[PDB]
């Protein structure tokens, strides 16, 4: 349920990746393709919480033909500011938030260990920052 930097390094350049920080935060800095879910707004929140909207329809419904299909194919890879173990992961961050979705949809999703904090360490090339 866990994945290194320097391994998912290695996979970008071989997923979906998934941020789970505040969105202003993700305008600031996230890694490349990674997709942004809403957690902070309410609506959002509790759709996503009582299981009405899917994170995986959040991805799909913005790409093409087998989208869905592939998608479930892919590995997800989540990732917050600098978790490193997702068993301590409290109920109320969006990280477990996705977390629960995911599974709840039928995916063993990955979790970036150590966040992004860690990951710009050494891979801040494959991160995009935004001109703010």
């Amino acid at each position: 349920k866990i994945i290194y930097p320097n391994d998912l390094a290695k996979k970008m350049t071989k997923p979906v990746i998934i941020d789970c920080r505040p969105f202003m935060e993700y305008n600031k800095s996230h890694i490349q393709g990674a997709v942004h879910i809403n957690c902070a707004d309410k609506i959002s929140r509790r759709r996503l919480q009582q299981g009405k909207i899917t994170v995986l329809d959040l991805i799909s419904c913005r790409e093409g033909k087998d989208s869905f299909k592939r998608i479930f194919s892919k590995e997800i890879i989540v990732y917050d500011e600098n978790t490193n173990e997702p068993s301590r992961v409290m109920p109320s961050q969006p990280l477990h938030i996705v977390l629960e979705s995911l599974k709840r949809e039928g995916k063993e999703p990955l979790v970036l260990k150590g966040g992004l904090s860690s990951f710009k360490q050494n891979h801040e090339n494959l991160c995009d920052n935004s001109k703010e």
